[PDB]
């Protein structure tokens, strides 16, 4: 009954002395009602009803389409089209007002009638959908987060699934603390039921931890900020623990920015760590020419030239390079700059191409064969609207095998690769913003197996009491 998708006919008797509209016998996808419509409107009308009948408000399907009219002739003479489109009661039909020309579905002489009959076909393609109990851990085996904190769902769920974190974190010293102030501990709960739930995992107390409450506090701040107040938040906690020095070991970086004045001898480096990395798009086709620019070199003058005490101002050069790349990559795309004239805060939809598998050790001065700097996709967090506010969803292939998922909040599903990569390559109106890369010697340990055996054991009790407690 839940299919993903599927085709299904129904067929107009005494057609030419047709005066109103004709809802089809329900077809179900997804466990929903999809029905077909006909009513002239001279031309042919054709469109697609969904779970029209429900009195719901609260529900939600996408779905692609064939609205398809069948040839007596020869199939592949009928006339079909495409269609996308978003359902929900206000809008729980779509389709075509003027499908066809009347006068030639009903010209004899080529097909499409037969006793005046004719036969109407429809494909649909349908997606999971909201407001109607999707057991996401059921067809995924994966659970889901309620709400939408914006951005901060699928930040969450990326981090989820990146297991060596995850074991790591479970085994922090959380018992001397306080359920609404410990970070950490209301981060060990999201996980938990993150992993045992079979209902939505409720954000709720977390996002109390940061402070981010009223929910402006989500809208100040992007994936990074965030990302860096809970990671930071669970290694000064980590900080004496077996696990120690578990993050940067996972996401640190050592980058050098640097100075060589062009006419005058000196020179100025200088390494920092980095636990991401922030790649410019505008102007740029995919993520290779992303490095390429960030490892241009910039020459200083006029004002920008440089302050080189007892040298005085003078003309250099200064630019970045890696020393290193992390085993996890976190790569911020920036999409959304404020446009000059207007005042606004704008995202910039331009079209901009990730791959599956990215080449990078010839971004870094000094490279070690051996273990070569080879990531792959783990994660593409995706965000919908021209506009700064919208959807946050996330695609991920948790145990990296290529096998994907989208996290749509509480509804997990399965989907192919297109659908989270060639997917979200910008479009000249919803994309991609940020990813999470992983090294491909490093995959099998970033990704290590889980265990209900690795939780603790005073943790699964402590997250017990005060889930009997009121």
């Amino acid at each position: 009954s839940w299919r993903s998708e599927a085709t299904f006919q129904f067929t107009v008797e005494r057609f030419s002395r047709l005066s109103e509209s004709v809802l089809s016998p329900p077809c179900f996808v997804r466990n929903l009602p999809w029905k077909i419509m006909v009513m002239p409107r001279k031309s042919v009308g054709f469109f697609l009803q969904c779970n029209a009948e429900s009195d719901s408000t609260s529900w939600s399907c996408h779905a692609q389409a064939v609205l398809k009219i069948i040839n007596y002739r020869d199939d592949e003479k009928s006339f079909s089209r495409r269609i996308s489109h978003l359902f929900f009661h206000k809008e729980n039909d779509w389709g075509f007002s003027n499908f066809m020309a009347w006068s030639e579905v009903t010209d004899p002489e080529k097909g499409f009638i037969d006793d005046d009959k004719v036969t109407f076909e429809v494909f649909v393609q349908a997606d999971a959908p909201h407001g109607v109990a999707w057991d996401s851990k059921k067809h995924t085996g994966y659970v889901g987060l309620k709400n939408q904190t914006c951005y901060m769902n699928s930040l969450l769920q990326t981090l989820f699934f990146t297991n060596q974190l995850r074991k790591a974190v479970y085994m922090m010293p959380t018992e001397g603390d306080d359920s609404s102030k410990s970070v950490p501990l209301a981060l060990q709960r999201v996980f938990y039921e993150l992993q045992h739930s079979d209902k939505p995992v409720g954000t709720k107390k977390l996002t109390k931890s940061f402070g981010w409450e009223t929910l402006d506090s989500f809208m100040q701040h992007d994936v990074q900020e965030l990302c860096r107040v809970l990671l930071d938040n669970v290694e000064n906690k980590m900080k004496g623990t077996c696990v120690e020095g578990t993050i940067p070991k996972l996401f640190r970086g050592k980058m050098v920015s640097y100075i060589q004045c062009k006419e005058v001898d000196y020179r100025s480096d200088r390494r920092e760590d980095y636990y991401d990395i922030q790649l410019s798009i505008k102007g740029k086709k995919n993520i290779f020419e992303s490095f390429v620019d960030y490892v241009a070199v910039e020459q200083l003058d006029g004002d920008n030239k440089y302050d080189a005490g007892e040298h005085g101002l003078q003309e250099a050069e200064k630019g970045v390079k890696f020393l290193t790349l992390p085993p996890v990559l976190h790569l911020q795309l920036m999409r959304f700059m404020y446009d000059p004239q207007t005042d606004q805060n704008i995202k910039i939809n331009d079209r901009f191409e990730f791959p599956e598998q990215l080449p990078l050790d010839e971004f870094l001065q000094k490279t070690d064969p051996k273990d070569p700097a080879n990531y792959i996709l783990h994660a593409v967090l995706v965000h919908s609207g021209d506009n700064h506010g919208g959807h946050y969803v996330v695609y991920l292939n948790p145990k990296g095998d290529g096998k994907w998922c989208k996290f749509d909040d509480d509804v997990v599903s399965r989907c192919t690769k297109e659908e989270a990569i060639e997917h979200n390559y910008g479009g000249h109106c919803t994309n991609a913003y940020m990813l999470v890369y992983i090294r491909e010697s490093k995959l099998s340990e970033v990704l290590q197996a889980v265990t209900d055996h690795d939780i603790p054991q005073q943790l699964v009790e402590r997250l017990q009491e005060e889930k009997r407690i009121e």
